[PDB]
């Protein structure tokens, strides 16, 4: 059928690193492309088209309770089992993730309206803040 | 304050390379990561969280008319400017894309409610399949 109208979601990707390497697309690109998943939304009315597609690259979802442990499985990082527990420090949103790796965790605070987040992992520490959009 | 709600767009992420690499994630995941901006939509209620970050890899929008020409850069992929002639071949969606590279261009059709994407460069053929929602 003509009908494309409607939003569709990748299930198969048959030779796509092949298609980009002859488009001589550098090689940490496409390996990580093939992994992902593409959305693509069609606005087709008469002869005119309008094709949006999109890949995320992460779409990691998590929910939880202050002061009741869960489990946790970061399958957009690194796919690994923690247990993870969110405590109030103040007015610090504080998390310890339990599990192989040792001082896992991570900080999260408003000051202003910025939001600041302290993902730690053994001996590195991550710092990103974030503006309310 | 305690009230984290809304939705947190990326300003700054310091240290996400040594943060990944503490978690044992692959170089070329490492590479792509560093450099996307994430947005943070947290849905609480007192205690209760809902923590959603997304991470956008790629997005096109493209508007074309059926056998009318047009000037296409493709944003994504290849980042090269071809003329892309989109005409009916039946219920196929066929589109050639003249430019540098030899035979570059693609097919679209529907069968029952999934996308067949056919790209096509040189001597290689990618075949998508996407899916109704």
């Amino acid at each position: 059928t003509r009908d494309q109208n409607g939003t569709w979601e990748m299930e198969s990707n048959e030779n796509f690193e092949g298609y980009m390497k002859a488009l001589d697309i550098d090689f940490c690109t496409r390996k990580i492309a093939v992994r992902l998943t593409q959305t693509k939304v069609i606005d087709q009315d008469g002869d005119n088209f309008k094709d949006k597609t999109t890949s995320t690259f992460r779409n990691y979802d998590v929910d939880f309770t202050v002061g009741v442990e869960f489990d946790e499985y970061t399958k957009s990082l690194d796919n690994r089992h923690v247990k993870a527990l969110v405590t109030w420090e103040g007015d610090v949103l504080v998390c310890v993730q339990k599990g192989e790796k040792e001082n896992r965790g991570w900080k999260k605070w408003i000051e202003g309206d910025k939001l600041y987040l302290e993902l730690t992992c053994g001996d590195q520490v991550c710092r990103q803040v974030f503006k309310k959009k």
